[PDB]
């Protein structure tokens, strides 16, 4: 094993590659929509600059992770990022909704690392993810929760999502 | 009696102590409704700014009445705050129609003590009252009809709520 | 359920109502002990201070237990604030063996949540408690039991009482 | 009648005359007071310090008073201003006793002469009273009760009084 490693089980190691592509994967459905919403025919600039940031935050994140497979002693496999979902991800609320699913499907994968690395006793593992994975999945959750009731007040399509779009620039 | 008692009636104290539980319950009304307006399916920050500064000023009169029980004397005796009216205040404009009642329920409560203060010819506790609460509570009113007015204009639903509440924020 | 639920149990949500509940009235009775202490008859401005500050401190615990239940998509219940136990606190050493005894009651019931929290499998619910709840509730303990070794040291009565109230003023 | 004369009653300008020599007595008893806490056989620059103070407001408040007088039309008259009842003034606590009694006995004529000026329907006078007269005397009067507390916790005499002393300086 690595000179480093200690307490670091193969279950989490692996499950850890597995979270580093699903996040490279999100990075990859967000960076999409950025530039969807930078066609000509879509022009919502604030909901391209927001999911730009979203695609660079799970990139980070994807990041992050695999600074923590080495830190253990654990290593990277790097697999293929599939294809995005769509090509076009229709109107605004639209894609905020497929992003409230995709957050919940990433929080969802993060919370089962988190009961196998608790089962596997360790403590280092499982305060990385509530810290640096958690808190930010739940965070970032509650606020597209907010965008997509305060979208539908306002529109949520025609005048009502030119003014929300607005907010997010 | 304390020390430092002077021209001050039984009457008056016991109102104080009414005035002072009325002022903590409207301060926990106002703040049931700030987090109510940052519910992820109402996510309306402006109202819930506007709420939660309430609430504080609120507090801060029943703060400066229990201050002035001290000042003149008399023994701050605190009673159960009641429960907020309601657990959900509905849409923006009947949350401020809820809030226009209850200052204007206070604001009787205060001019009903005013009347008490001069029959009793207490005019420490008339100024107080006049300079301290009877001047800010017409103001808040004037301000809560002024936002009536406006939210009915904009909406009272929809995108002009979605504008009307980035005024408050 | 709210559209951002996820991984968050019915138990769970209503014993952060019951937090808020018991953070509030924490808040109440270290307000009460403030004004006692700013009695003409009493006149320990330290001590008032110290218990103005406790009781803003447990507000803002039970306001950021309210933040939470909106973010993880439980509904805020509020209900009845008890009026303080006492009207008059006594010493400065009875106030302060009071206020040691609420925060153990406090710690208790916040240990229990996260006893739930952790048999629920609640890992964003287990971080809160102890980042945001626990660390403080500890070093508040540590503190206050220090206060009243101190003040048996220096008092805890007449010149020793008076000369600690500086100490904390 | 002078120029400027409107609502000014007769009975009003002879009370006021009254008020202006009860405050320069009050100002010249706190001279004796300052004075007395400067022998080399007392030695108190805290309560001396004090009562220089308090003897400064009482003359500033007399001033007030011919400044009113002339304001409203009224003639200033200026009588004997009686000995200091006391040329020795005991115990810091039998000074401070001394002077809570004499800030009630302004405090009541003051509030005799608000009757006076709201009998005569004079609301100019009404409100220069509570504003420049009534509001001072009651937080004279909740200044020294707490003065009166603290020193007895303290002392009232020997290392107490010299501790106490020292935060008056
Ligand atoms: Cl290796
Ligand atoms: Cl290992
Ligand atoms: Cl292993
Ligand atoms: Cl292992
Ligand atoms: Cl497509
Ligand atoms: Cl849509
Ligand atoms: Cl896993
Ligand atoms: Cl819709
Ligand atoms: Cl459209
Ligand atoms: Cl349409
Ligand atoms: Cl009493
Ligand atoms: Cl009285
Ligand atoms: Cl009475
Ligand atoms: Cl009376
Ligand atoms: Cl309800
Ligand atoms: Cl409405
Ligand atoms: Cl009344
Ligand atoms: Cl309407
Ligand atoms: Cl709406
Ligand atoms: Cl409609
Ligand atoms: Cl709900
Ligand atoms: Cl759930
Ligand atoms: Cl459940
Ligand atoms: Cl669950
Ligand atoms: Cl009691
Ligand atoms: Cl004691
Ligand atoms: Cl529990
Ligand atoms: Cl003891
Ligand atoms: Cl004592
Ligand atoms: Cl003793
Ligand atoms: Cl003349
Ligand atoms: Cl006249
Ligand atoms: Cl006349
Ligand atoms: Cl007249
Ligand atoms: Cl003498
Ligand atoms: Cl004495
Ligand atoms: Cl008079
Ligand atoms: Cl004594
Ligand atoms: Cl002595
Ligand atoms: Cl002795
Ligand atoms: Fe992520
Ligand atoms: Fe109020
Ligand atoms: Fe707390
Ligand atoms: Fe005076």
């Amino acid at each position: 094993a690595s000179q480093v490693r200690q307490n670091y089980h193969e279950d989490c190691e692996a499950s850890i590659n597995k979270q580093i592509n699903m996040e490279l994967y999100a990075s990859y459905v967000y960076l999409s929509m950025a530039y969807y919403f930078e066609r000509d025919d879509v022009a919502l600039p604030g909901f391209a600059k927001f999911f730009k940031e979203s695609s660079d935050e799970e990139r980070e994140h994807a990041q992050t992770f695999m600074k923590y497979q080495n830190k253990r002693g654990g290593r990277i496999v790097l697999q293929q990022i599939a294809a995005p979902s769509m090509q076009e991800w229709g109107t605004g609320l639209e894609a905020l909704q497929a992003a409230l699913d995709l957050e919940k499907q990433v929080n969802q994968s993060l919370l089962e690392l988190h009961s196998t690395a608790s089962g596997n006793n360790d403590p280092h593992l499982t305060k990385l993810l509530e810290d640096e994975y958690l808190e930010e999945q739940v965070d970032s959750i509650k606020k597209i929760g907010d965008m997509i009731t305060k979208l539908k007040r306002a529109g949520p399509r025609r005048l009502g999502e030119y003014m929300f779009d607005k907010e997010l620039n």
